[PDB]
């Protein structure tokens, strides 16, 4: 079984040599062990601070039991610094065992804008990095089911065109058994009143209007996690090996030669017990975009003003751990009637204007003219480094909601009971960093701000999507099933305002677990940590492939993206495979 052929002593590698470490048995570190490994010839390490979760039962299974898991050894729960928006810490879910944050994620499967993904190209500079070849690997990483009658009553819509059938991630609708509640179709009634679409395919390059989705689930609806996609089936082969239960606290690297290269990592639990291992080929860093910046900074690469302090020698100074982008998630509930009791999810990914609705001119204004003030406010609490280059970034955003009317933010529906959004402002403008704040790795000392509403534009569209929810929560159609509001209640009046949603949101938010940007593949000159093959600047043989490298945020869920990502960045680890032989 898997179970036994886990790795959990640490003598059984230490000292040893294998072509390549991935730290972190995450989505992306299994796609790519699972990638890499299809060659016999060559042997992967995957250390993971967690284990094997994938058969523990429905805390992890089942979708429906969302939430459960949260504050246990399933979850790093990673502590922000005090937040200025609020004076609190607030607690970032992670996954922590193999598959990572696919054990304990919603299972929502989106894509974003193809205008998004084409910027990556040709504002981020990384060649080959557009919405047709990252689409195509998403496509590949896919094995989609289409919804079956009853699912398609419900709303489903499924382009056949857009979806690959031949793949390896099990994602189909959810479906628990009961009938689907008749909301989800008077939401699209809703939005329909309003000129805004629904049933557009949210996997085909263009996520506007109110659908419903496929999710992470096989036909039995067992959570299609990534250990249990890309491990799971494989963990026969050889060459694979898995350590469970320790931590990779920074990566070795030899200075004897012209450039810095990685060859190989530390790994242990505490200080003073470490254990060494090394890798002929690459080290690749997978432990998630809160962590993977911490290893690079145990390590020598990061930024001198951050590193010194601590007694750390820069290697090789780069803007490590800045250009943190994660979204603000607040809710709107409501009782409901009889009449609209069933299963269902749906979500409204609302451009600006939908979001803004008579404020739209207003917040268009600002969008406008504050975008070189925004940026130098960002750079000035440490979000970023360069202000120019974070102003191109800001002028991307503003060019995808002017030219291309992206989504700007997603109401998402549950029902199963009550009518109940969460909602969030896909594209904030803040950006925040993740500093270590101790030499030692296994002191897991460290700083994460994702300076949450310190940009007013954020604040803002945060405030107006979530107004939005309440309003479309007692609007057309949704007015029948409507039994009262229970979130925020009789924590915010009924008819407030705008201004009145700007004070109470800062209160009464969430992150959104999203977190991207803290190793940015983008030009070393526009403030990049790694290449368009996801190899760190001026280090030989290391790469970072988690969710830490996007340089943007997108309108979408992010697995369709991330597993997209690792068989690409795969691809171009086994080129080189090839040119080091
Ligand atoms: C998060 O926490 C930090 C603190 O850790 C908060 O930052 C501090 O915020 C306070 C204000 O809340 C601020 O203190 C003021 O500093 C001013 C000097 O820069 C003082 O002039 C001011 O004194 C007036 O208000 C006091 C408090 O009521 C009175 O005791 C004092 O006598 C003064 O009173 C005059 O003004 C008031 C109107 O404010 C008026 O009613 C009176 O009639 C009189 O005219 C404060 O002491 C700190 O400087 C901030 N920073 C620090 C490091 O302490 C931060 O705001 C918090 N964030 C959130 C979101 O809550
Ligand atoms: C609560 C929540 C809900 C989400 N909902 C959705 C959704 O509905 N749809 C969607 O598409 N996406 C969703 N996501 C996001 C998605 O799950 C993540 O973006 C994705 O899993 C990130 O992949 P990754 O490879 O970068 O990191 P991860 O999957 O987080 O993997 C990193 C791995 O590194 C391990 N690790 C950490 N530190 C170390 C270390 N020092 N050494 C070794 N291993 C280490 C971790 O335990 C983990 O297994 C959600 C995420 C969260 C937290
Ligand atoms: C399905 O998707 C393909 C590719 O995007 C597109 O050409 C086609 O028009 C779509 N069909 C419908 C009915 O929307
Ligand atoms: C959004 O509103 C602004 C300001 O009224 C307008 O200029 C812009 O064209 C609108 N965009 C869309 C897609 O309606
Ligand atoms: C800052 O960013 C801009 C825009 O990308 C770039 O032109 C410039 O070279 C960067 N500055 C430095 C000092 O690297
Ligand atoms: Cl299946």
């Amino acid at each position: 079984g898997i179970e036994a052929s886990l790795l959990t002593d640490p003598k059984d590698v230490s000292g040893r040599t294998v072509d390549y470490i991935i730290a972190g048995g995450g989505l992306t570190g299994l796609t790519t062990a699972a990638r890499l490994t299809e060659n016999p010839n060559i042997s992967v390490l995957v250390i993971e601070s967690g284990s094997y979760e994938s058969d523990r039962g429905p805390i992890i299974e089942d979708l429906n039991a969302y939430g459960d898991i949260f504050g246990s050894s399933v979850d790093h729960a990673y502590e922000t610094v005090e937040l200025a928006t609020n004076n609190q810490t607030a607690l970032i879910r992670s996954g922590n065992g193999l598959g990572g944050s696919t054990l304990v994620n919603g299972g929502t499967w989106t894509r974003p804008h193809k205008a998004q993904v084409d910027s990556w190209e040709t504002v981020f500079g990384n060649e080959g990095w557009n919405w047709d070849n990252v689409a195509a690997y998403s496509l590949q990483a896919e094995r989609a089911r289409a919804p079956n009658a009853k699912q398609i009553a419900a709303g489903h819509y499924f382009n056949a065109s857009c979806h690959g059938v031949n793949g390896t991630v099990h994602a189909g609708p959810r479906d628990t058994g009961d009938d689907y509640s008749p909301i989800v179709k008077a939401l699209m009634s809703a939005v329909e009143d309003r000129g805004v679409p629904t049933k557009k395919d949210f996997g085909c390059g263009d996520p506007h209007g109110v659908s419903m989705f496929p999710n992470t689930l096989h036909e039995d609806q067992v959570r299609s996690d990534a250990a249990r996609e890309w491990l799971l089936p494989n963990y026969q082969r050889p060459n694979l090996q898995v350590l469970t239960g320790q931590y990779v606290g920074k990566v070795l690297l030899s200075q004897n030669g012209t450039t810095p290269r990685a060859v190989g990592v530390e790994f242990g639990t505490h200080k003073g017990n470490t254990h060494n291992v090394y890798a002929k080929h690459e080290v690749l860093l997978a432990a998630g975009s809160a962590v993977s910046p911490t290893i690079l900074e145990y390590s020598g690469i990061g930024m001198k003003s951050i590193l010194e302090p601590l007694g750390i020698d820069t290697v090789v100074d780069l803007p490590v751990g800045l250009n943190l982008q994660d979204q603000t998630t607040a809710t709107v509930r409501s009782r409901i009637t009889s009449a609209g009791a069933g299963q269902g999810q749906a979500a409204w990914f609302a451009t600006f204007n939908e979001t803004f609705g008579d404020y739209s001119e207003k917040a268009h204004e600002l969008l406008n003219t504050k975008l070189e003030q925004w940026a130098e406010e960002a750079v000035a609490r440490g979000g970023f480094h360069n202000t120019t280059a974070l102003l191109i970034q800001y002028e991307n955003y503003r060019d995808w909601i002017v030219n291309h009317n992206v989504a700007y933010s997603e109401l998402f529906l549950d029902t199963a009971g009550v009518a109940s959004f969460d909602v969030w402002d896909l594209l904030p403008f803040t950006r925040g960093y993740v500093h270590i704040l101790d030499k030692d790795p296994y002191l897991h000392h460290f700083a994460y701000d994702p300076q949450y509403f310190l940009n007013e534009l954020d604040l803002l569209g945060q405030a107006a999507a979530t107004q939005l929810a309440r309003n479309i929560s007692n609007s057309g159609a949704m007015q029948t099933y409507f039994a009262g509001e229970t979130i925020p209640g009789d924590n915010l009046a009924y008819d407030a305002d705008l201004s009145a949603w700007t004070e109470y949101i800062p209160y009464h938010f969430r992150p959104n677990y999203h977190g991207v940007g803290t190793c940015s593949m983008m030009p070393k000159e526009m403030g990049g940590v790694v290449d368009n093959a996801a190899r760190v600047y001026g280090v030989q043989g290391l790469r970072v492939i988690d969710g830490s490298i996007p340089p943007t945020q997108m309108s979408s869920h992010v697995m369709t993206v991330f597993y997209a990502m690792a068989l690409k960045i795969s691809d171009a680890i086994l080129e080189d495979y090839a040119s080091m032989q």
